[PDB]
């Protein structure tokens, strides 16, 4: 006799919990309990309302299944179904109905795309599955922390003639601080990832719009999914994880820092900027985004007024190779490794990428499109993020994640501290000098109107080039506070959100609810 193991809880960094179980009416039935099972669903399947999905699922399982096995025949049964077998239950003896436990998202769309779903357990996995662990277990992670945690969450199956609790797991994640970020985009399509930049500790992550993860549980109708999955506005998306947008001048504070590394420039060099740049012999003028140009530019000049000229004369010099080499290093063109599923690669390019995908070789043109964050340039608001992370930190590498602590039996480690240092050229004081252009960009440059009189915070805003909505280009902000001691880096993508500065707006409440009310007056459900 089996004894499946109950799912472990998953809770948020103050204890608020964000999945749980409760129990339900199941219709079982089992091999030792019934001779000739296959007429008997035939029966069951207008008394219980059962679907074509439902029928052949059962019997998938019983064939691969044991004796004192459980195998459910509908699961979660509605006043009604209970009815009409009560009816006729004892013309089917050995058919129990069964108290069993259903997986609940208390705050489904608040969590959706952190937690995502579990779903019933269909053929492709019953194939890949250790059968005598998931014995009589009817529900597996299929998306978020569901599926990367499925084993911890799982448990351990006992039996009768003692089963292991799945894992608690506690996520970084604020109750609080995913309230007031999803607020912000509330009607709106995009993205917004808080990182605490000390650890990688993601502290928000919210795509727009969400979805109830609640219709998934135990089947979701055909009708349901179709309105979701044949939906313009895209909600079952992760614009954070999966999502991948041009980053645009967000880029720019992290290419200087590469600037001050190779040595190629220092903070006083400066540049006549005409408003644009030509490559020698090419005709192509590359314009800066103010056609009259910024007059003599150096490094803190180019960041307060995102001067595209600088950066087109800096990135000609370093080369595609070394912007490579130094842009990885903040998390771009590769999975930032999230401990969440289906994570995006985003794309810096370079030569090797351009002879395998376009069979063409390299030209100078492209690597001037990828210094303001444009040209086949893509990042996943996850990247820009741990990006803005490492900027803040000094340039200490963390690894974005979910999971802060699992208390259960499973043994488990925890990554809760940064992997690396880069080596970097420059000194301390260069990202210093970094952090000081980024708060005059919201003092006194790109950024103004999202400035606090309480904390200061360091910032760089961006656009991206995409019915006359969804053509609009896209606002971008990065940033991190308080400045001096960073405790959070925010990174906002609002699709068709125009510009940057709107973007800004939308991150101001997410720092001021994290490092001003949070304290005082924290959001409980
Ligand atoms: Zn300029």
């Amino acid at each position: 006799q089996p004894l499946p193991p109950a799912r472990g809880y998953i809770y948020d960094r103050n204890g608020v919990l964000l999945a749980d179980n409760y129990p339900v009416f199941t219709a079982t039935l089992s091999k030792a309990d019934v001779e000739n099972v296959d007429t008997v669903i035939e029966q069951l399947q207008p008394i219980l309302e059962l679907t074509q999905e439902d029928v052949d699922r059962f019997k998938s399982r019983i064939k691969t299944a044991r004796k004192t096995e459980r195998v459910a025949i509908k699961l979660n049964l509605t006043e009604t179904n209970i009815a009409k077998f009560s009816e006729v239950k004892y013309k089917f003896p050995g058919v129990r109905i069964e108290t069993q436990m259903t997986r609940y998202y208390p705050h489904g769309d608040l969590f959706a795309h952190v937690i995502g779903y579990v779903g019933r357990i269909n053929d492709k996995e019953l194939k890949s599955i250790d059968k005598d662990l998931y014995a009589g277990t009817n529900l597996i992670g299929k998306i978020g922390v569901e599926k990367s945690y499925e084993d911890l969450l799982h448990g351990t199956p006992g039996y009768e003639s003692d089963p292991t609790r799945g894992n608690d797991l506690y996520l970084s994640l604020d109750y609080g601080l995913q309230v007031v970020a999803s607020q912000q985009l509330a009607g709106r399509r995009g993205a917004i990832v808080a990182i605490d930049p000390r650890t990688g500790e993601i502290l928000a992550l919210v795509s727009s719009p969400s979805f109830n993860p609640n219709l998934f549980v135990t089947g979701i109708n055909h009708k349901d999914y179709s309105s979701l999955r044949d939906n313009i506005d895209q909600p079952l998306y992760n614009r954070a994880v999966q999502g991948v947008y041009p980053p645009g001048s967000t880029i720019k504070p992290m290419e200087a820092m590469g600037g001050l590394h190779y040595g190629i420039v220092d903070w006083a060099t400066a540049i006549s900027d005409p408003g644009y740049f030509h490559l020698p012999g090419d005709s192509h003028k590359f314009r800066d985004w103010k056609k009259t140009g910024h007059g003599i530019v150096n490094m803190h000049k180019a960041i307060i007024m995102s001067c595209d000229t600088y950066f087109y004369i800096l990135a000609n010099q370093m080369g595609i190779d070394q912007m490579n080499q130094w842009m990885r290093q903040f998390g771009f063109g590769q999975k930032t490794g999230v401990d969440l599923p289906s994570e995006s690669e985003g794309l810096y390019p370079n030569p090797e990428w351009k002879m395998r995908t376009r069979k063409s070789k390299w030209m100078k043109g492209e690597t001037i499109s990828v210094s303001i964050g444009q040209g086949a340039f893509t990042a996943t608001p996850l990247q820009l993020a741990m990006a803005t992370a490492i900027t803040a930190n000094h340039g200490s590498h963390v690894v974005p994640h979910v999971l802060r602590a699992t208390h259960g039996a499973k043994p488990f480690t925890v990554r809760n501290a940064p992997d690396g240092k880069i080596n970097f050229n420059g000194t301390d004081e260069d990202w210093v000098k970094m952090r000081e252009a980024m708060i005059d960009v919201i003092q006194s440059g790109t950024g103004r109107g999202i400035r606090t009189p309480l904390y200061q915070i360091a910032g760089k805003t961006g656009t991206a080039q995409v019915l006359s909505e969804r053509q609009l280009d896209h606002g971008l902000f990065v940033g991190f506070a308080p400045a001096d001691k960073p405790e959070i880096a925010i990174a906002v993508i609002w699709e068709n959100g125009r510009h940057g500065g709107s973007a800004a707006q939308l991150a101001k409440p997410v720092f001021d609810y994290w490092l001003l009310t949070r304290k005082k007056n924290p959001i409980r459900p």
